[PDB]
């Protein structure tokens, strides 16, 4: 299963950064969390995770994306970047 949420962060000013590390993968398409930033809005913020992947950002579709594209985006972006990730997989198992 996977849940899909809506995450916003704002920029205080037009240079900040959000905070994320962003990565591809060889073995499947679309861009991933791969960790947060120490201090950074996304850590403050507190609902990102490793693992998340980036489908769209402020209505522009990253499902095939690139971390290129996204910086794109994110650097062109208004104060406001809204940002919807899948999250998969189970949080807990036992093995």
């Amino acid at each position: 299963s996977m849940e899909i949420l809506q995450v916003a962060l704002h920029k205080r000013d037009s240079g900040e950064q959000l905070g994320i590390k962003l990565v591809r993968r060889t073995d499947e398409p679309g861009v991933f969390i791969l960790d947060l930033l120490e201090g950074g809005l996304a850590a403050q913020d507190g609902r990102l995770s490793s693992n998340d992947r980036v489908l769209a950002i402020n209505g522009h579709d990253l499902k095939y994306g690139t971390p290129e594209l996204a910086a794109q985006i994110i650097q062109a972006s208004g104060e406001r970047v809204n940002l919807t990730i899948a999250r998969p997989g189970k949080p807990e198992i036992e093995l």
